[PDB]
């Protein structure tokens, strides 16, 4: 059996940081994100005759050990579930600008979940596909549904999954991603959030998340940009507050990251609707209503140290092709 | 000419930070703090109670003080008036040897010196603990510049419970503060207004409740001259304060880009074997603490970082003194 699927990465408005269960990737708190339409990972899976091990090809080129074992552990779960035991070849390609530092694990494992299961015979619901991708990478469960998506955190494998809050056409928002010229290789999200419990501030951050989800959920449903802008910056800062107060500390910000954050707030306060948010790295995602995207990109491009700015709109669910 | 006295005090650098007031008027803090006085920086204040003054007068480095500064100093002198049962107004002449435009806070040294000089002029004889409580009411961190050396501010929940004591004299540990002054066209939000927002941060209660653990480690590290324990805690404590600042509503981003450069460098330097650690107050300047034998190397490395205007060098100073 063989199948091919595509999926988009997503930008979290309310962040996932810290696991309640390491192996199942049940998060400590819920999260909300938006799919990025112009960024895509395409993956084909082919289970085979008498193959005794899986093999992974990422962008025409062969994959390294860690990436393979990740993908093979994930395919093990798809085997137990389908009652089959064939191994497979996995061919994935992404249109991500090279050296941008756009994390791919969410899109990667959302496309794998959809391609692997469908190639092996199953027809999982969106909700069960979300639960499946979650076990590859937490944030992958949010790229299974389309548009603006909420991860319901839960306390069990059955209870932790994502659902669409609103389709992409509900709100014309754009994510302008400032790629930072100078950036090295920061500690990975998995390793980084495993340290969250060393932070004196993580329990309070986690306890407070329902307040933040409720504000962002309503802001998306009501198309209330100011309420969203202030909360996504607040929420980004709460995550980075925990990172910077972990032991050892995780300082994902670059100096230019600081300039952009301060500028974005200044732009909004002087009449340009926009807001920043950052993941586990120095690039800055600037969310704005799309009418303002070209003004936001202009100002961003003018900031010394900004290598380039990518433009992205709200994307759809993962899909078989 | 009813009485006259002159006192000097030093500013201090907090290893465990004061951020957030429990009581705005009394300046009782939400949490305790530990600081080291800085020997090479001084505020000298003379107070002269006059029979013919109907209002106070404040001269700073030979120039009449701005209106807000006189208000601060005049309200504080009202406290002194009340605690002495005397109504004289005063001429307050003050001078300091700070580098001009460097952004180094002088409020702790200012009100420490004023507390000592004003009470001495008006004829009182206050114990160090009571002087500490008085200076606290001008500026919280001023209560830590009354005792000498390394100083702990016991936070308390009442006016009488909130005071500072010296936990070790300056000569107990040769530590140097290499202060990196950062070029900047930005006027930061003052510490008073900034920390009034601390209750808006979701993370402030957790920061506050964790303070005794942080103070225990720093208090003992000073006794033991345990620099690595001190280093890691003061960077963690600095980061916890700025975490609350940046998660306030509206947020307070006191760091400039070069502040981040220095913070990461200092961590690299210590990890490569040069003992030193950073801590930041409510502004972009970075205080780098090191055992004094490494000061010259730390200053050398700091001075070559683009955006560092200059580097000041300070050692542990003594208590506020009547001269
Ligand atoms: C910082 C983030 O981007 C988190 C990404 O976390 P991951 O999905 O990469 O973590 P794993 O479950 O270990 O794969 C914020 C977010 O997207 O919510
Ligand atoms: C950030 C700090 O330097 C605090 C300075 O606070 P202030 O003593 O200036 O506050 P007020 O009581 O309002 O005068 C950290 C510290 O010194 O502990």
């Amino acid at each position: 059996g063989q199948a091919t699927a595509i999926a988009h990465p997503n930008i979290a408005f309310i962040k996932y940081w810290g696991k309640r269960d390491a192996v199942l990737r049940i998060p400590e708190n819920g999260s909300i994100s938006m799919n990025l339409a112009e960024l895509t990972v395409k993956t084909t899976v082919i289970f085979e005759k008498h193959s005794r091990e899986d093999t992974l090809i990422l962008n025409g080129a062969l994959a390294d050990e860690p990436a393979l074992k990740r993908v093979s552990h994930f395919l093990d779960r798809v085997r137990e579930f389908a009652g089959i035991s064939w191994h497979a070849h996995v061919i994935s390609e992404n249109n991500f600008p090279t050296g941008a530092g756009i994390a791919s694990s969410a899109a990667a494992f959302a496309a794998l979940a959809l391609a692997a299961t469908s190639a092996i015979g199953l027809h999982l619901s969106e909700r069960d596909l979300s639960r499946l991708a979650r076990k590859g990478s937490g944030s992958a469960c949010r790229s299974i549904p389309g548009g603006f998506v909420e991860w319901i955190p839960g306390e069990t494998d059955e209870d932790s999954y994502a659902v669409s809050i609103a389709p992409p056409e509900h709100w014309a928002l754009t994510d302008c991603i400032a790629i930072l010229s100078t950036q090295h290789k920061p500690i990975g999200s998995t390793q980084g959030m495993a340290l969250a419990s060393t932070s004196p501030l993580q329990p309070a951050r986690v306890a407070d998340t329902p307040r933040r989800l409720e504000i962002v959920r309503r802001a998306i449903l009501e198309r209330d940009f100011l309420s969203l802008a202030e909360m996504i910056e607040h929420d980004s800062n709460l995550m980075h507050a925990v990172m910077m107060t972990s032991t050892p500390p995780l300082f994902y910000w670059e100096p230019v990251s600081l300039v952009i954050m301060k500028s974005v707030r200044e732009w909004r306060e002087s009449g340009l609707p926009c807001a920043y948010t950052l993941d586990a790295g120095p690039n800055v995602h600037v969310i704005c209503p799309s009418e303002y995207a070209e003004e936001v990109i202009f100002r961003l491009t003018s900031i010394p140290g900004v290598q380039t700015v990518l433009k992205a709109s709200a994307g759809d669910s993962a899909k078989l092709i």
